[PDB]
């Protein structure tokens, strides 16, 4: 593949979205500023107004996502670890609106927020993705608290579906049902940091991290667990099971649609529907964080047809993945120099 270097100097960039034609791509770094990257003009400053962050371990600013009518509306959401009572955080989601001249966000407000509030640094997912009609799924990790994953009452390890304006739509699986979050889609996640709708099913498909191996891809259906910390191809990181771990398949939980029993890191994810390279259509591209590398999966519908390793021999640990308008790939590195990168097949 065809590797152009954008820009360097990101300090742990996280996630990155297009804005419409040729005004740029937002980017944010961890550590917690939004900062604007165009083809001609460079990187911008820290834009103003984004909100302060709980910028400890795996937390920070992570998802930047406009909003689909963001050249009329200007919103762009945020998801970031936000520090709460007891000196614990937990992932929250707001919106602001983009000034005209790219220089502030303006008038940001959360809309929604994990709770309870369990992390120290870990698991906080943070991936955001619109559906065709317009709802908000947020990907949330378990805290590092494993068995809340499973906790109906509890926002930790859940896939949540929101409207626009963070409201809870009334046909959610569990809306009405006593002990249950309404907000909730699916349950059973450990840590999302993949998240995108299929294009030619509309459907979400969802990736998260396994514990030391089992790192997954699921298609998350409403009201289904996808079993952690219950079922897992993983082990303990001390190379004991996890504790709480019936099996690999367990009755009453949905298996992956692939799994990787050694876990490449599997961060960011893009489905490429472009015209420039033929030959990619139909793939879903992920990032790889431990193993440094892209991963290629060719789809057949809902199948996964084959594997193929991209970028094996630069050394970049892959945090995030789109598929630009302009028919290439682009992704951020995981490093203090920080990398954007633009990824042809030739
Ligand atoms: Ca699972």
């Amino acid at each position: 593949p065809t590797v152009s270097q954008l820009q360097d100097g990101l300090e742990h960039p996280w996630s990155l979205a297009f804005l419409p034609a040729e005004q740029g791509l937002l980017i944010t770094e961890r550590p917690g500023r939004l900062r604007l990257w165009q083809q001609d003009k460079g990187l911008s400053p820290p834009i103003a107004g984004v909100p302060q962050v709980y910028a400890e371990g795996q937390g920070g600013l992570l998802e930047v996502l406009p909003a689909p009518d963001f050249a009329a509306s200007r919103r762009v959401y945020l998801s970031f670890a936000e520090p709460g009572e007891g000196g614990k955080a937990g992932t929250a989601v707001g919106y602001g609106r983009l000034s005209d001249d790219d220089a502030r966000l303006e008038n940001f407000k959360v809309i929604f927020r994990q709770q309870p509030k369990l992390s120290v640094g870990n698991h906080f997912g943070g991936k955001l993705a619109f559906d065709r009609q317009g709802y908000l799924f947020i990907a949330l990790g378990e805290n590092n608290q494993r068995p809340t994953a499973q906790e109906t009452d509890k926002l930790q390890g859940k896939l949540v579906r929101l409207t626009a304006e963070g409201a809870v739509p009334p046909d959610n699986p569990w809306v009405g049902q006593a002990g249950k979050r309404p907000e909730v889609w699916s349950y059973g996640h450990r840590n999302p940091q993949g998240l995108a709708l299929n294009p030619w099913s509309g459907a979400i498909w969802e990736h998260e991290h396994g514990p030391r191996g089992g790192d997954e891809l699921n298609i998350p259906l409403p009201g289904k667990n996808y079993g952690w910390p219950l079922a897992t191809y993983g082990i303990n990181y001390s190379g004991q099971p996890i504790p709480e771990a019936k099996g690999e398949r367990v009755p009453g939980t949905e298996q992956p649609l692939h799994y990787w029993r050694v876990s490449p890191g599997l961060s960011g994810m893009a489905f490429y529907d472009g015209q420039r390279f033929p030959a990619w259509r139909h793939s879903l591209f992920i990032g790889a964080l431990a193993q440094k590398a892209l991963i290629r999966l060719t789809l057949e519908g809902d199948k996964v047809v084959a594997e193929e390793r991209l970028l094996g021999d630069r050394g970049e640990r892959i945090r995030e993945v789109r598929s630009g308008p302009d028919g290439y790939l682009y992704l951020l590195t995981d490093e203090r120099d920080g990398k954007l990168l633009k990824v042809g097949a030739s």
